[PDB]
DNA sequence: TGCCTGGAGACTAGGGAGTAATCCCCTTGGCGGTTAAAACGC
């Protein structure tokens, strides 16, 4: 998913908006993977207290 | 104590109830996640 999104965004210069649905207990793994492999793409993740 | 009418016995049948066949929808049990509600204390 990261490779496809990054390739499309680098080719088209259309970084977003993009929406991803991630089930719980995996949000932090996706966050760490995005921070590590693709620092150029930022993400907004909702969690914690209302 | 005497009298009689409501109760009972025999015969007929048809319709409501019992039984089989069919199926899907409402229920039951469980788990995830969130958070407003429940518990404890001064």
């Amino acid at each position: 998913s990261i490779s496809l999104i990054t390739y499309l965004y680098e080719v088209k210069k259309d970084i977003g908006p993009f929406l991803v649905i991630v089930p719980l207990s995996t949000i932090t793994n996706w966050t760490l993977e995005f921070e590590k492999w693709a620092p150029s793409l930022n993400t907004i993740i909702y969690k914690g207290t209302p």
